[PDB]
């Protein structure tokens, strides 16, 4: 039996709606839960899903270098797999292993329709429209590390305003877009889910970078390569595409 | 130095043009050549580029189970890395290792603009317009194995006409599109290169699947993970994007 760490994030992992309390694995559904189920069938393991205690994905404390979130659970061998929209990044790959990607995406901008804002550069060169990202996530880290003029400028803006423009979650960022003059730097996969459900919102510009989500494992785990092969099987038979359609597809904007 | 196996395929790998003779690695240019140079810089290795003798990527013969191409070079430890638009696939991952993807893509359709054909389904339902793929590549293999009705039908059509509709190169497929009534099933990255240069051609429909190109290594090689890390660094600093813009109406 494997211990699988994960985190609530629509539509990847959600609590099933129910009149009565549910228990154990029965509590959860979503794209990542379907993925876990499919992987379990192919590779023949059982599992217990556990929400990560600190509610974090995994970032390094910039003073002591210690990790948190699902990444820390893996490093500490508290979990066997992390199954979530966990971006494969340079810093994380140095401390844990990942399967090859089950989904590909990039940072982009969530904003309202009908404005003159067409790119990151348009946001960077002003301050009236505030903008931000989830604190300490892969998106924020991209900006923190970027040497590109536009993105460095955006980092200077966000970091100096971290108290007011950085958010704790996608949900908070999305609500900020809906209720104030704010543009949210966020992952394109999640943007697509949002824009299918709110016709007044749109992605602005294209993808600013490229990354994949992968299943995390402790470094050296034999499951990283096994899951890669299972993911390739699922992709090549069209299941990953069906899985995405199931959890994303909206009724039109 | 590491031995790096590769293959000519525009704009990934080409012979550099010069008025004077060129030697060694200097003979080559392209996206993958730039990639290799950058990987070299980060990881601190020297290397020798060699074109794969049999001019194949890597497929398994369904009679004797023998592999060929760059995949075979890696299996036999004749090369340390394969750096090319080499698709990461289930069957290849069973026999060699791969870095994580430096490019992501999918099978799609290259055809002419201004036609009624809007999807694979539209091709499958007819026979007047021929269609095909590079023989024995990842695209053909996708169709050969698929259980999705539309793709299974397309495979049945292609296999019954393989002498006439399967081609030996992307170049041959493109020439087929240009000189006959033919739609070519090919990788979306390469389609983008072609359509930026041939204004009468276009991608039809979306991506039929999703895959990545990765650097291949013999199975168990320590370089697969090292190259993954270097690729992630290159991506995050915007270098892969710059390289794409450089090499890619
Ligand atoms: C839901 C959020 C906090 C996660 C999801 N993937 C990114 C990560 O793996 O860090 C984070 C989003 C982002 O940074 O835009
Ligand atoms: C250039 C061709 C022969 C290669 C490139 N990638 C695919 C591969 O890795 O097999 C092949 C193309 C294709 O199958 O459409
Ligand atoms: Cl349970
Ligand atoms: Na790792
Ligand atoms: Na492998």
């Amino acid at each position: 039996s494997l211990i699988v760490t994960t985190i609530l994030e629509e539509p990847y992992v959600l609590f099933k709606k129910s009149d009565k309390p549910l228990y154990g694995n029965d509590r959860f559904e979503g794209y990542c839960i379907d993925l876990l189920r499919e992987l379990s069938t192919i590779l023949g393991f059982t599992y217990e899903i556990r929400l990560v205690e600190d509610g974090k994905y995994g970032a390094q404390d910039d003073v002591n270098g210690q990790w948190n979130g699902m990444v820390r659970e893996l490093i500490d061998h508290k979990a066997d797999l992390a199954v979530a929209p966990l971006a494969i990044t340079y810093v994380r790959e140095k401390v844990i292993d990942f399967s090859k990607p089950f989904m590909t995406l990039g940072i982009s901008i969530l904003y309202r329709k009908g404005t003159p804002i067409d790119s990151a550069d348009d946001l960077a060169k002003q301050t009236k429209i505030e903008y931000g990202a989830v604190e300490d996530g892969a998106t924020m880290t991209f900006f923190k590390k970027s040497k590109i003029s536009t993105y460095d400028k955006m980092w200077a803006f966000m970091s100096s305003r971290r108290q007011s423009v950085l958010v704790k979650s996608n949900e908070e960022g999305i609500q900020r877009v809906l209720t104030s003059d704010y543009a949210f730097l966020m992952e394109s996969t999640t943007i697509e889910f949002v824009t299918q459900r709110n016709c007044n919102l749109t992605q602005i510009g294209g993808l600013i970078d490229s990354k994949g989500y992968g299943v995390g494992t402790p470094m050296g785990s034999p499951y990283a390569d096994k899951i890669t092969i299972a993911i390739l099987q699922l992709q090549e038979e069209g299941k990953l595409h069906m899985m995405k359609e199931k959890w994303w597809r909206g009724n039109g904007c």
